[PDB]
């Protein structure tokens, strides 16, 4: 049993059934038994009774059976096998995988498409890219064009496991997800852990009926792991939200960067939607090369950041050899070091004395914060995206400066140069319709875009974006930049 | 009692005894009663009989005691007072700090130099060095001209521990030991520890006789702990050592580079010597400079190491574009990859034929190591600095190649570039005399120069030079560039 209390705990990997679009026969692992199979195995295949306890040759065939053993020879990676013939002459396109020592093996209707073919024409198209924007925005267009989904997504996550909608491609008359957010909880662990572990995650029909596998435990009390299994159904929740969107079929593309999960590229279609093995061979191959493009497109991105930054400081202690007064053409200079680090306002606190530029707390505001700063500091770079948390009283200029990155730009008084971020709400750019309201099931309205985005807002309240990796390394070397031309003009 | 058995696990933090260019009094959390003192005590301060279970007014008086509550107030980073006077009338330059909720008090006959006057003519001319080398090389004769120390050196850690002397400057009469290595048992964990937790470390006189704490042990069966004293006295295996090698005094500054030991600036004086309170604050200040300047200089190094690795994989990508068989491209331009990653060989394995450049292993034993590659690669970049340990056949050639990083150029066949390394001492660039010998203690030949440097040579025999963090990251930019332009070409 599985309602919104304990779907953050479901066991999705072991549902104990598999979609109507193909069947499914568990093996040992050697191939030489039938273990499990679905009840549909007879309909598909055209075989009659219990094949559980039979031979794999006596319901497959010796000739199949050898082909599927030396598949397996040449890891859980499973190995697609398009067009393959029965015994009895009928076609069929395999997926087979070894996965705790047990042997599955799922059964697809089968096409005359080249996989490489299709998956060249789309990686082409995107190998030129030369930003991470011009990448995200052509993908959702080019898999739309291609695979003739209804709506096409790309998620980012954000540091807190949170979603964001990064880039759309959709219907006229559908509604926009562009700039919205989902939480967390939205994904559960498990689920994120089989997006890590499976390329492709398809969904032919959110209405169709599951075809149960038989046995759902063995004599052991063992349930048939699906992890890798193409074929394992979907949780009732996603059901529910899905049904609630008008969503009847779905196909999600991992994005793997730096070895983890950086998104998802998610085709919904409004009507059901399987694509044949050769075309999900296809998506498969972009998916990979989308994910190493991206890969190489961020490190650009960090490498550019990191050098415009040392350039700006360069030039910034170039000016300080000729300048007499350091403090002087800190006050004239100070909002110029908005360029190194994202902020919506930045401050200079130096002899006790406060200049602001852009979103900065009020001036009466300052000194406690000064103070806070120099206690918590310790002469390092101090930062918080959460500044009520650290300071209860902050809460009320959130909306102006719910985020800070403080640096020390002295080893000895107690002077910095202050970055302030707004609380995230105040930056959204959501392209959605908020008069649009969707129909619900039993489970309520939590499973609608319009609550997940609700609770997403609630729970990044009085917090500002995140200060990435990139924003605190260059804000290290900034301190160490001031910091030092700092002790050469001290006395 | 300690031995080459357990000097590993030797507790040097909680010795029991301290240096005798100073006297030390532990006193309770909140500087109320004595509850330990250094026999010496007596004799430095002027005082007779136990110290210990009288009030801190009483030993020092009300007067220099309020002083160091008031001190104490604005942490285990130890307040240096100098030229405090005492009840009656003597000069003293006095460390203070509270650990284990435990005040030490350190005292030391007082000096007339400026702290921040020495340190900024030093700093000033470390500064403006533009590469890790320039900075590290005048850092040694900076600091011997400075501080007047027979022997500078600098040693890098490497990734197993290892010490490398990267820098030297030193008397003319004395033995050189630049690019001499010494194993990661020289400097034992705990010694680590304490170098990471305090900036400067003095041994004023190895032959000097250790003043005793008393009590050694208190009513609860609790030793001083001593990390953050700098009287604290030195482990007697280092004492031989020093000893052996004709050195009276030491004094190493830490190198903190990312939170971590990079190192240490060590100073070797042939006979005894204590720097001043004043001349030790100067050192630690330009220990820390040093330390910030080398970090943003690494950080520089490594940024163009990557840039320039970008900018010759688009010039081959342009290349690749006008050329019409991709393989005869490869064939003609793999040797250029050198470039790209630090390597004493390189190989291209295409078509399951072999092209060598530089010192790789011989023509026989590559299809051995591309089929070990195609077994464990999994499509992703492998690197071992110890191929031996992998393919224990390899030990025959490792003279000429013992590492080996492997780079996929297909995403389809097992085609590999293959970039090699000489095993580490074949690479030794050496400038100490081999013929040098060395007196030794009852410890034996263990505390030398000779038996430390042969040892380390004995624990990388048949072992390259690691693969850096960068070595791998420019190794994943190359695979994903070939693989990319490998699936264009491709039909
Ligand atoms: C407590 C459990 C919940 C839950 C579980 C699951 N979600 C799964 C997939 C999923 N969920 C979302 C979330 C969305 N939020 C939106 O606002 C929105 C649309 C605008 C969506 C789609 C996403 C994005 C996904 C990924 C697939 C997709 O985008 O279609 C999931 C796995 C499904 C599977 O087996 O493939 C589970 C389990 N979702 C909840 O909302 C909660 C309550
Ligand atoms: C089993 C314990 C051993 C041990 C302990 C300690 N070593 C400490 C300091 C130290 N040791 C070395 C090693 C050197 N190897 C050389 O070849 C060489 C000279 C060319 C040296 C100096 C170094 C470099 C150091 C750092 C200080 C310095 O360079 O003078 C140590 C701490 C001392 C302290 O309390 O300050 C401990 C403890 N050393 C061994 O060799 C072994 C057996």
């Amino acid at each position: 049993h599985v309602d919104l209390t304990n779907c953050d705990r479901e066991p999705i990997h072991i549902p104990g059934y598999i979609q109507p679009h193909g069947c499914l026969i568990a093996c040992d692992n050697a191939m030489r038994m039938v273990l499990r199979h679905s009840e549909n195995c007879g309909e598909l295949l055209g075989l009659e009774g219990d094949l559980n306890g039979r031979t794999a040759e006596d319901v497959l065939g010796k000739r199949l059976v050898h082909d599927l053993r030396n598949a397996l020879t040449v890891t859980t990676r499973p190995a697609m096998l398009p067009a393959m013939e029965t015994s009895d002459g009928r076609s069929f396109d395999i997926s087979l995988h070894r996965y705790k020592s047990t042997t599955i093996i799922e059964f697809e209707p089968s096409s005359d498409t080249q996989p490489l073919g299709t998956a060249r024409k789309m990686v082409d198209r995107i190998r030129e890219a030369d930003s991470v924007e011009s990448l995200i925005s052509r993908t959702t267009r080019l898999v739309k064009a291609t695979l003739g989904y209804d709506r096409v997504l790309i998620y980012r996550f954000e540091e807190d496991g949170a979603g964001k909608v990064v880039s759309e491609a959709k219907q006229p008359e559908l509604e926009s997800f562009l700039g919205q957010y989902f939480p967390a909880s939205d994904i559960p662990q498990q689920a994120r852990a089989l997006y890590l572990k499976n390329t492709l995650r398809i969904i032919s029909d959110a209405s169709g009926t599951p075809i149960p596998v038989l046995p759902a435990v063995d004599v052991s009390g063992e349930p048939l792991d699906l992890s890798y299994a193409h074929l394992r159904n979907f949780s009732p929740i996603h059901c529910e939200y899905l049904r609630n969107m008008g969503v009847a079929a779905s196909m999600s593309i991992s994005v793997i960067v730096d070895d983890a999960l950086w998104g998802l590229i998610v085709c919904h279609h409004c009507s059901p939607r399987v694509l044949s093995m050769p075309v999900r061979i296809a998506a498969a191959m972009f998916g990979e090369f989308f994910s190493m493009f991206l890969q190489v497109l961020k490190q650009k991105r960090r490498l550019d950041t990191i050098n415009h930054a040392h350039a700006a400081l360069d030039r910034f202690l170039r000016l300080a050899a000729h300048r007499a007064n350091l403090e002087e053409l800190l006050v004239d200079s100070f909002q110029d070091f908005a360029r190194l680090i994202p902020c919506d306002g930045v401050g200079l606190w130096v002899g006790n004395n406060w200049h602001g530029h852009g979103a900065t707390p009020p001036h009466d505001a300052i000194p406690r914060l000064a103070r806070f700063v120099a206690s918590v500091s310790e002469g390092r770079v101090w930062a918080t995206h959460a500044l009520s948390q650290a300071i209860p009283e902050a809460e009320i200029y959130a909306d102006t400066a719910a985020g800070m990155l403080a640096i020390p730009i002295s080893q000895v008084k107690s002077d910095y140069l202050l970055f302030f971020r707004k609380e995230i709400v105040q930056n959204l750019n959501w392209a959605g319709n908020p008069e649009k309201s969707y129909e619900t099931g039993p489970m309520g309205d939590r499973l609608t875009p319009r609550k997940s985005f609700a609770i997403w807002k609630e729970s990044v309240r009085l917090q500002a974006q995140p200060w990435s990796e990139a924003d605190r390394e260059i804000a290290e070397t900034a301190r160490i930049a001031l910091v030092g031309v700092a002790f050469h003009h001290s006395e």
